[PDB]
C-alpha cells in the first residue's frame, strides 16, 4: 500500500539506531499517523502475500473475550503460541479487557457492549474507546497490548476509528494489525447500520529489525496493486455472532510472500 | 504557532458538522497530528495571550495526586470549579489515575514514578506510558479524561512524548492541552538528565464550536511570532518537589488575547 511503503521508507531514513529487550537493534521513529478511506477498498498489503485466515480467527477469538489458545489450536492457528504457557493460557490480555475489563469492586466491564450501545444511541459522543491497557493487570500477561487504545468516531453516517498502537513492528506486525483493525470497523458498521469511513493508525515506537533490511528494500521496489474488497456473506445477530466463512476477500492479486526470520 | 493555525484552518476547511452534549454545534475532523521539537522554543500561543500561571498549577496539582480543588484555590485558580461538586471534589480524575491507578486485588499503582524509574534504568522501553482512562472508575469521575493516554519515548539522549487526546476543543483548550504536556516533559527530562526532543499531540474528535468563527478568523489573520523559552530556575529532589516559582517563561510577545465565551 501506497501509505506503507511510504512509512518503511520513512523509517528507513529517519530512523535512529535503538535496541530492542532482546539485542536485535532497530531503526526507530516515534510518532507516526496514517489514514486509510475504508471506502477505499480493504487495506490489505499486495506488495507481499498476506493472509487473512489468522487475522480472522484471532478477531474472532478476541470478541469472545477467550485468552487461552484452544480456539485459534482448533483451528492450526498458531501465532500465539510462542507466548502462551504450557495450559495455552497468555493471561489478561485484550479479549478479557475488551469483554470483561476487572473493576476494583468486583465487575467486568464489556468494553465492545458499551461501544456498540453508544454507537447506536449517541453516535455523537466523543468518549466511543475501548481500552486494552488495564495498569493492574500488566504484570500478569504474557506481553503488554501493543495496541493498546481506539477511538470510534460517526460523520454523515460514516463509522471512523482511530487505534493507538505503542510498539510497531513495521515489516512483521503492521500489515496484520491494519487488516484486523479495518476488519473490525466493517464488523462494527455492519452490526449498527453505518457505512465505513476511516481507519486512522497512530503508532509510537514505529520501527525495522535491522535484520529485515534486505526484505524492506526488496518490498519497497515491488508496485502497490489495487486493494481487494471485502465481503460479508452474511449479517450475524450480534457482533459476537460472526463465523470465518461469512468473510470473503475479492480481487486480491498480491506480489509473491516474503519471510522475515527473527533473532531468539 | 504554525501548526495550531494550520489545524484550526483545516477544521475550519474540513470539518464535518456535528453537535456535542449540549446542543452546541462544532465543525469536526477525526485523526490529527502535530509535532513540536521542543528545542525549537516553549510551546506557548503567541497569536494570542495564553497565562501560564494557571496551566503550571494545574500540572503540579496533578502531580501531587490531589482530585480536590482546595489547592487550586488557595492559589486562585478556578478552572475546575465549573466540574467540582459541593466539597471541592472532581472524582478519580487524572491525579488520582496518575499517582494512584486503583488494581482489582487492592494495590495503588504509581504511574508517574514507574515512568521516572523505565527512563532511569530502560529508556529503550516500549511501554513508557501513563493512562487515565481507567475504565472502571470513569462512572465516578465529574468528566472522562480528554487527554487520556500519553507515551513517553528516549532517542539519542532525547525525551519525547506523545499524547493521545480523544476530544479536543481547538480554540479553547488545545492552547493550554499543548504547553502543560510541554512543561512535564521538560520536568521528566530535568529529572533523568535528558535533553527534550519531541511533543507529538495526536487528537480524536478536534473541533471547534459554532459560535467562535468570528475568534478563529481573527486569530488565523494574526502571524505566529517566535517562542518563548522555558527557564526551570532549580533542580528539585523528585519530580514532586517542583514549586510555581522554580518556573519562568523569556521571550514571550503575544497578540492580544481572545474571549471565547461558552453556552451552557
Ligand atoms: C506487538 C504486537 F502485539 N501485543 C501483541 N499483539 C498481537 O496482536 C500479537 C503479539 N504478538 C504476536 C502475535 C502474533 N502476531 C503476529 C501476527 C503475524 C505476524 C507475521 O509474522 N506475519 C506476517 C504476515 C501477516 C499477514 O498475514 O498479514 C509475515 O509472515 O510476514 C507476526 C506477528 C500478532 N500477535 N503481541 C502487535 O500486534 N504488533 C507489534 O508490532 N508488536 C511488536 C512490537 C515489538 O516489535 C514487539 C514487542 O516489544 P515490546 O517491548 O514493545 O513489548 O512486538
Ligand atoms: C476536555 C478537557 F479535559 N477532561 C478535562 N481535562 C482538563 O484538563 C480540563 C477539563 N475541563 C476544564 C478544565 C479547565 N480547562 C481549561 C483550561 C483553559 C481554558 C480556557 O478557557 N483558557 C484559554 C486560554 C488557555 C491558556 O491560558 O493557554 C482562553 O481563555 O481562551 C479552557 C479549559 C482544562 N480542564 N476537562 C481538555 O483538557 N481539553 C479538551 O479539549 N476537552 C474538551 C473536549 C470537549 O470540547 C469538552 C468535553 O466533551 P466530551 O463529550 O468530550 O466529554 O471538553
Amino acid at each position: 500500500m501506497k501509505q506503507y511503503l511510504e512509512l518503511m521508507q520513512k523509517v528507513l531514513d529517519e530512523g535512529t539506531q535503538k535496541n530492542d529487550r532482546t539485542g536485535t537493534g532497530t531503526l526507530s521513529i516515534f510518532g507516526h499517523q496514517m489514514r486509510f478511506n475504508l471506502q477505499d477498498g480493504f487495506p490489505l498489503v499486495t506488495t507481499k502475500r498476506c493472509h487473512l485466515r489468522s487475522i480472522i480467527h484471532e478477531l474472532l477469538w478476541f470478541l469472545q473475550g477467550d485468552t487461552n489458545i484452544a480456539y485459534l489450536h482448533e483451528n492450526n492457528v498458531t501465532i500465539w503460541d510462542e507466548w502462551a504457557d504450557e495450559n495455552g493460557d497468555l493471561g489478561p490480555v485484550y479479549g478479557k479487557q475488551w469483554r470483561a475489563w476487572p473493576t476494583p469492586d468486583g465487575r467486568h466491564i464489556d468494553q465492545i457492549t458499551t461501544v456498540l450501545n453508544q454507537l447506536k444511541n449517541d453516535p455523537d459522543s466523543r468518549r466511543i474507546i475501548v481500552s486494552a491497557w488495564n495498569v493492574g493487570e500488566l504484570d500478569k500477561m504474557a506481553l503488554a497490548p501493543c495496541h493498546a487504545f481506539f477511538q470510534f468516531y460517526v460523520a454523515d453516517g460514516k463509522l471512523s476509528c482511530q487505534l493507538y498502537q505503542r510498539s510497531c513492528n513495521v515489516f512483521l506486525g503492521l500489515p496484520f494489525n491494519i487488516a484486523s483493525y479495518a476488519l473490525l470497523v466493517h464488523m462494527m458498521a455492519q452490526q449498527c447500520d453505518l457505512e465505513v469511513g476511516d481507519f486512522v493508525w497512530t503508532g509510537g515506537d514505529t520501527h525495522l529489525y535491522s535484520n529485515h533490511m534486505d526484505q524492506t528494500h526488496l518490498q519497497l521496489s515491488r508496485e502497490p496493486r489495487p486493494l481487494p474488497k471485502l465481503i460479508i456473506k452474511r449479517k450475524p445477530e450480534s457482533i459476537f455472532d460472526y463465523r470465518f466463512e461469512d468473510f470473503e476477500i475479492e480481487g486480491y492479486d498480491p506480489h509473491p510472500g516474503i519471510k522475515a526470520p527473527v533473532a531468539i
